[PDB]
């Protein structure tokens, strides 16, 4: 998986990881998809997960926008709203669903407002994942990439969204960042939150 577990502590129940990696090959029943309002996935770790699952990034985006108008009547989300889609090919490493959130636009601000709508985009997938039974979820870092939001302040706010969750069912939950140097900055936050 070239997958490097680099923090883990008990948040609750929950057993929270910090990972470097590719989110696409992370062992959990669920992974999380930082997506746009309209589930078009056309770039960063949503093409990634787009294209692992159903082998064309375009196929997953079709499956995807059906889903999001059976579960919601509309065709797109709010944050804190979440779409449940089979994760397809990656089923081999034991990744049953995909859960697609939005995060907001940052473009490099930071404010209480954009705090709120991360944070929701952060814990509607954990309470979706209770919901439906699912014990182990992976995240990107939601809203650090294209829609700009400084990356210690996604990882600050994951962190209150896991710290506040409540459940039975969900027992694992990790962080998985892409880049050495991001996972890093990932790193000092969870230290000094933890
Ligand atoms: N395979 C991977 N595994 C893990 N993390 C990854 C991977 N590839 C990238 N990342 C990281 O994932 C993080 C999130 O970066 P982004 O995917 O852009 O998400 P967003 O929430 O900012 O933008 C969402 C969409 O909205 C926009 O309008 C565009 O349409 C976007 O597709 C970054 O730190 C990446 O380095």
């Amino acid at each position: 998986k070239h997958m490097e577990v680099l923090f883990e502590a008990k948040v609750g129940d929950i057993t929270l990881r910090l990972a470097q990696g590719d989110i696409t090959q992370y062992p959990a029943k669920a992974i999380v998809n930082a997506a746009n309002e309209r589930l078009e996935h056309g770039g960063g770790v949503a093409y990634a997960i787009a294209k692992a699952c159903a082998g064309d990034a375009g196929l997953y985006t079709e499956i995807s926008k059906k889903a999001m108008r059976e579960q919601f009547g509309r065709d797109c989300i709010d944050h804190g709203e979440v779409v449940v889609t089979p994760a397809m090919n990656l089923e081999e490493r034991g990744i049953k669903y995909v859960l697609h959130t939005v995060g907001p636009v940052c473009g490099g601000m930071w404010s209480g407002e954009l705090k709120e709508k991360l944070y929701k985009a952060f814990l509607g997938p954990l309470e979706k994942a209770e919901e439906m039974g699912v014990e182990s979820i992976a995240f990107p870092a939601v809203s650090a990439g294209i829609r700009g939001c400084d990356l210690e302040k996604v990882v600050e706010t994951f962190l209150e969204a896991v710290k506040d969750f409540k459940g039975s069912a969900v027992k694992e939950v990790a962080l998985v960042i892409y880049d050495r140097k991001s996972a890093e900055v990932a790193l000092k936050v969870f230290e000094r939150s933890l």
